[PDB]
């Protein structure tokens, strides 16, 4: 089954760790290219512009996008994408909270590449959803992997990881830090692939090497 992506971006290109994660499975994108009445409607219009194109299931592929105004309005828009579209719809929030659910993380430290104001949205999306936020760091590998270390090290009493960047490249520091702290590492762009991947279902899995997250079904 295809599997449609609403992005970020202007271009409208399926995220870069799909080729490395899925390279067997069809994704196709449209890009989105502040305000919430403005997100609803490119919102729901770039739904149905994937589902036009084919897609059996549409994922909104932004975090921010999705938990900037709350985890009300996560739920709220994915029944609206849903309704306009007659397709199974999610979205990168809910990837997240789905992915750290499976992994079995509660107390979740946050890496992510936010301005103070949005990581306390975060924190607060989380809170609602009844996890327990701990530490908070924020902005290549090196880079990531060395601010996720500071991420747990400032809260070592963490389940996880929260490596909030579905811009970013993430897919080599995901591995080498839970190969460090031997705690598990969600991040955003993966998150969604496995995500929208189990909502289409088949039950196709990831190549190997890129997680934890990725040994759950």
């Amino acid at each position: 089954p295809t599997i449609g992506m609403i992005v970020p971006p202007a271009a409208g290109l399926v995220p870069a760790d799909g080729a490395r994660l899925y390279p067997d499975l069809p994704f196709i994108a449209s890009g989105l290219g502040e305000g919430y009445d403005a997100v609803i409607e490119s919102v729901v219009d770039h739904a149905r512009r994937l589902q036009k194109q084919g897609a059996a299931v549409v994922s909104l592929m932004g975090t921010s996008l999705s938990f900037y105004r709350g985890a009300a309005f996560n739920a709220a828009l994915t029944v609206a994408m849903r309704e306009a579209t007659g397709l199974p719809c999610t979205t990168m929030s809910t990837a997240v909270l789905n992915g750290l659910r499976a992994l079995g993380v509660r107390r979740v430290a946050l890496a992510t590449a936010y301005i103070d104001d949005v990581n306390e949205r975060l924190a607060a999306f989380l809170a609602e959803e009844s996890l327990v936020p701990t530490g908070c760091r924020s902005l290549d590998t090196a880079t990531l992997v060395d601010l996720c270390v500071r991420a747990f090290e400032a809260a070592p009493d963490s389940d996880g990881i929260l490596l909030s960047c579905g811009g970013l490249l993430t897919l080599d520091a995901i591995p080498e830090v839970e190969r460090r702290l031997g705690v598990p590492v969600v991040s955003s762009s993966p998150a969604g692939f496995w995500d929208a991947v189990r909502l289409a279902g088949g039950g196709a899995k990831a190549r190997p090497g890129y997680g934890r997250l990725f040994d759950e079904s």
